[PDB]
């Protein structure tokens, strides 16, 4: 007898991966370098933003720990995007990295299924291509049923500093692993290099508090963890802006042809060179604890000479007299292209091996800790011999980035925020509980109160639409409230509650202004989700409509995965573009074939009029 | 403008120092490879023990960090050698490894003079045989007037795990400094190796605790700090005893060849080795956290193959199950012979060059903290051109050890607990204060209120002596106490205070039955410190003062700092060995020469009638 999954790193994706083999009640063994360093924010204190909010939350929504980690842990909270709608909101905090650190180790140590090991993993070992056993340093083979691999930076990881480098997995003060990328090549993985950069730390006491405008977190802030009831306490530091001067980037020119980041986005280089008209850029300084002097440059990730560094950032307003604590670099390292993971996160060379996080060749703790997510799940699931699970486009933020991942392939590590996903609607943050909570409960990582508790905010919604309806609201109540708004004056019989509440005013603008509404419905004012749900449902009517019939049609063609071994000479009036676009990425579902650039969208309906 | 002394490696040794040099009010550079890990406790999970406990409260009398950082971050507080006299009470605490560590980086942080860096020093600089500058890993030159250097185990270190060995400095996770011993070398310092071990970690939860005999803090507990007032809550955690069996050690005498520890003390190869009669030897678990699951093996420090250990901690009762996180293992070491350096840690070679630590050959977290303090309190003074301190053997635990680094070369690394310092009465935990706080003072580490407040204290205990002569106390008072104890009755004119408490009976016993005496004297209740002072200045009147008067010819024969310029070749009646160990050893002080092994009582005669 011995271990089902066993999980190689206990970075962000590795963790995910270890509670979720672990909650779904297998035995699982978490090997790690360093358990001084579990979840390590290596680059950014913090969690969230444009993408990565949202993919937080639907972590949260699935039953994972990032999102109850930074409600846990938070230093700064701030919404984007405020003035923007529903879909644009995007949840970010400021962590205190050593304390998130702390928090998901915590975590880690208190499920019973996962045991701890310290060592490093120089090989995997496989049977007529499926897994078998692990390689530690010391030349124990390790026997288990499924592995999940999750590495980030550090396989062959190189530290580049201008025109020097140093050996190093995540910085100078890791040790690179060297075994294993060899020895997965040995089973037939081909494998690239990619670089990316962070910017330097400096002393907070040595910048100029004068200069700097201060940005605190919002009042009244909002909670990643839909578990969790208040982060209005978490709001402990502030951030800080500033923008660089023509002057600054005169200095960093300097060093343009030494910092093997600079490309013909991740630099300050790259940056100043693709955009030379901008005599400005921004950056945010950020401190990495509540009471840490320890301060993050953001919007300064650089690989330039250790010593031309600190020559810009003096030249920022407010930094004249920084003191640096550590320079930036950038980190090269090994990565596995993405085509040889399934959807479904386990590999093609080797059945039972799964592959997660920045060794799929994506950037981002959201982002590796989603594949944590997926990887996890699955390998219980595989052991079992349940259905795996894969998330679709209209889903989840998660079922995208998988999506894209195994699809979209180029030179550069995937990020999320450029990533426009056109379903936006649909998958805005404050759903995401709704969307995935019913998958979470079939993997056993969300409670049975839990699932059924939005099994029933649901009802309540579509409940209350129903009387936002039948509503009435005659003119004596709101004709002095839209006078004053200056909104649409009501002449006349307007009661259709929805058609009030569309323009510019408050669901609650009108139960306070009405004894007809409350009478019907009171539920949503001691409810706020209820509340806030049904007020963007009818605000949004349109649009919602309009984006979930293309995801049905994107749905539609998602759900026909059958194209494979037959003739691409056989269709009548295809190609002179697309023809040859399809047999060089050779599509495994035609909805992947409709975003193939050379393809047009009078060539799949070709291609459906067969399959 | 430079720097005034910039401290290399933040351990235990280097913040003391960095502490030092800033709080005497200097401008300091903290250059260490890893700020993730400033003071960490890469042994043992505690402080102080033996020897450890009284030079914990001696650095914490001179206005030290270690003293105040364990009594805020305590697990259980227990006092060794309970039944045994005041000079054998010794302190001892868990300490919380992580959360000690984060302590000791928060006050470093919050120190103004403290500029930080994370970069590697490969080399220091020097002109005409006077420190100028240090090389960083860039190849910068950082200019500083003053240097101490604390590299702990990192240079060149190498894990060895029975046969097979690996890079590393303090554990497997972290890369050895390679440049700077070197550099060293060039500049005329010779350098050995030295080998320490460690024992594995075990997760708690795989422990036995039905055979397992837990140890809980005991009940009112002592701070190591004087000016902590309760360290009671502290008592978190338990600690865990069992012993070895028979069969422990069969399994164990496989390996012996192989681990690079056994020797012919530092392991529990050498311990079954030298004591093979002995078919027990006892082992500690100890929880590392609060809330951590790794557990520490106490008493198990190992070399043997990875394969051999856990089969050895099986054996052990209560650990059948046990799983293990990390094998334990030994690092090697590039020390400087402590020869080489003054009793001032200023080094012979290169002036202004200070050496701190592990690196000048000695083992123990307290031991390489109190080097520290010194370096960095003489490093003050030299650039100030005030005098340099070193402490008398009468004066200090810290003053006993650097004396015996300097003279007694051994080719193992120098522990206190085999140190039986013959000074024991005298140099109590509990006085440390009275001893050392003027001291701390002249280095602007101890407040007025606190020098002040010292200076008070002793003078109630003599004010208090005086009265101790002269109250009276009835027999109708103490006879029916002494009928309980048993001790002397009272059948008479017995008051002589002093007379009564002697043989087995309390000050508060006394206090507490008579009302003569305190009318007389309530200040010693008030300041529980007094009476605590006063009741053992009389119970071991005898042993003060014989232990006194000899320490005195010792202070005497310290400062005899004459004989600096002259040969050992003209002196008449000396040698036979005597002359020859004086011309190898070279003995700075006549008191150093006469505990040279070579030298006879009678030959430090001829040498006195001489000087
Ligand atoms: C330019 C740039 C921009 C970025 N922007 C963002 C951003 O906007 N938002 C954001 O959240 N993040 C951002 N980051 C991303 C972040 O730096 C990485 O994505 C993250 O460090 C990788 O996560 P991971 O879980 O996949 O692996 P890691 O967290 O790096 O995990 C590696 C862990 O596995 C262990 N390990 C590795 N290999 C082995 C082995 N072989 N054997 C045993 N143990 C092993 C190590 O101990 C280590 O702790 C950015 C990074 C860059 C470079
Ligand atoms: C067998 C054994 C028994 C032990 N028993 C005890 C005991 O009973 N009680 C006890 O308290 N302890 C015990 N320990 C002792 C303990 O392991 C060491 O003494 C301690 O780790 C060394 O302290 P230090 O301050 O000198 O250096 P360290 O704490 O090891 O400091 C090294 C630090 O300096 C930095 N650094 C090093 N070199 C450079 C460089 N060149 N450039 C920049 N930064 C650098 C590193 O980042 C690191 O944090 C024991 C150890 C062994 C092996």
């Amino acid at each position: 007898h011995m271990y089902d999954v066993i999980v190689v790193g206990a970075g962000h994706a590795g963790c995910e991966a270890a509670l979720a083999v672990a909650r779904g009640g297998l035995h699982c063994l978490l090997i790690t370098s360093d358990l001084s360093a579990v979840a390590r924010m290596s680059c950014n204190p913090a969690i969230g933003g444009v993408a990565k909010g949202q993919i937080t939350r639907e972590i949260d929504a699935l039953g994972g720990e990032m999102g109850k980690a930074i409600d846990a842990t938070g230093i700064q909270f701030r919404m984007l995007n405020r003035s923007k709608g529903p879909a644009m909101h995007s949840p970010r905090a400021q962590a205190d990295k050593t304390q998130y650190s702390l928090y998901m180790r915590r975590i880690v140590e208190h499920e019973p299924n996962i045991d701890l090991l310290q060592d490093t993993v120089i090989g995997v070992s496989a049977n007529s291509g499926k897994f078998s056993s692990v390689t530690v340093r010391s030349g124990r083979a390790i026997q288990a049923k499924a592995a999940i691999l999750a590495c980030g930076t550090f396989l062959n990881g190189l530290i580049h500093i201008g025109m020097d480098h140093f050996p190093g997995g995540r910085s100078t003060a890791e040790p690179p692993v060297e075994g294993l990328t060899e020895s997965l090549a040995s089973l037939g993985f081909s494998f690239g290099r990619l670089k990316t950069g962070t910017p330097p730390r400096i002393d907070s006491r040595s910048v100029d508090y004068t200069i700097v405008t201060e940005q605190p977190g919002d009042v009244d802030p909002v909670p990643f963890s839909f578990s969790s009831t208040s982060v209005a306490n978490r709001n402990l530091v502030s951030c800080y802006l500033t923008k660089t001067t023509e002057k600054t980037h005169d200095i960093l020119r300097t060093g343009f042809d030494r910092s093997p980041l600079f490309t013909g986005c991740p630099s300050i280089e790259d940056k100043i060179s693709r955009f030379p008209d901008k005599s400005s850029h921004h950056i945010f300084l950020e401190p990495e604890g509540t009471d840490t002097v320890e301060m993050y440059v953001n919007g300064f990730s650089t690989s330039l000479p250790e010593d031309i560094q600190i020559a810009g950032l003096r030249s920022i307003p407010g930094l004249e007299e920084a003191k640096m604590i550590r320079p930036g670099y950038a980190i090269e390292y090994d990565f596995f292209h993405p085509w040889q993971i399934r959807s479904t996160m386990e590999t093609r060379p080797v059945e039972n091996l799964f592959f997660a996080g920045q060794i799929n060749g994506t950037s981002g703790y959201e982002e590796a800790a989603a594949q944590g997510l997926m990887a996890g799940i699955n390998a219980v699931r595989k052991i079992l011999g349940k259905e795996l699970i894969v998330l679709g486009r209209d889903q989840a933020y998660i079922g995208v980035l998988i999506d894209d991942l195994i699809t979209k392939e180029t030179k550069e590590p995937y990020r999320m925020f450029t990533s426009s996903a056109e379903h936006r609607l649909i998958l805005r943050h404050d759903n995401a509980d709704l969307r995935l909570r019913k998958i979470g409960y079939d993997c056993n990582l969300v409670s049975s109160d839990d699932l059924h508790r939005t099994e029933s905010i649901i009802k309540r919604v579509q409940h209350c639409l129903e009387v936002m309806k039948t509503a009435k609201v005659t003119p004596a109540e709101i004709n002095t409230l839209l006078m004053n708004k200056g909104l649409q004056e009501l002449k006349t019989p307007a009661r259709a509650l929805s058609l009030i509440k569309r323009p510019g005013i408050s669901l609650q603008d009108i139960l306070e202004h009405s004894l007809s509404v409350r009478s019907a419905a009171e539920e949503l004012c001691n409810d706020p989700r209820v509340a806030e749900q049904v007020q963007i449902e009818i605000k949004y009517e349109g649009y919602i409509k309009r984006e979930q019939l293309v995801a049905d049609r994107i749905a539609r063609l998602d759900s026909l995965h059958i194209p494979d071994n037959f003739n691409y000479d056989s269709l009548n009036s295809l190609s002179s573009e697309g023809r040859e676009k399809l047999l060089k990425h050779r599509p495994a579902t035609i909805g992947q074939a409709s975003r193939i650039l050379g393809v047009s969208p009078s060539d799949v309906s070709i291609l459906m009029i067969r399959l």
